[PDB]
RNA sequence: GGCCAGGUAGCUCAGUCGGUAUGAGCGUCCGCCUGAAAAGCGGAAGGUCGGCGGUUCGAUCCCGCCCCUGG
C-alpha cells in the first residue's frame, strides 16, 4: 500500500480534485477528501 | 531574581515525552422524522495544540528567547 508508483495516484487525483474547484465552496470540501485527517494521505 | 504550574475545536475543559488530538460535553451541518421544528437515532464539518527558531524522512510531544495567567 505504500508504494511509491500508488503514493503518486493520490496525489494525482488530489491535484486534479483541487484543479477542478472551482469556487472557493469545492475548495474546502475537496481539501477535506485529499488532504483531511480522512484523506488517503 | 532565578525556578514552577497553565495557553488545546465556536464555548467550558481533558489528553498525549515523534507517524490518529479515533478528544469529551455543548455549539454548527445533513439524513430519518415534522405542516415547519426539537428531542431521539444515524452520518459529517471545523483545531496550523501560545508566537519565533533548533533537531528529525516526519515534532502539540525534545532544546533556546519572548508574548500572558495565578503561583
Amino acid at each position: 500500500m505504500l508504494s511509491p508508483e500508488a503514493l503518486t495516484t493520490a496525489v494525482d487525483a488530489a491535484q486534479q480534485a483541487i484543479a477542478l474547484a472551482d469556487t472557493l465552496d469545492v475548495l474546502a470540501r475537496v481539501k477535506t477528501e485529499h488532504l483531511g485527517d480522512r484523506s488517503p494521505l
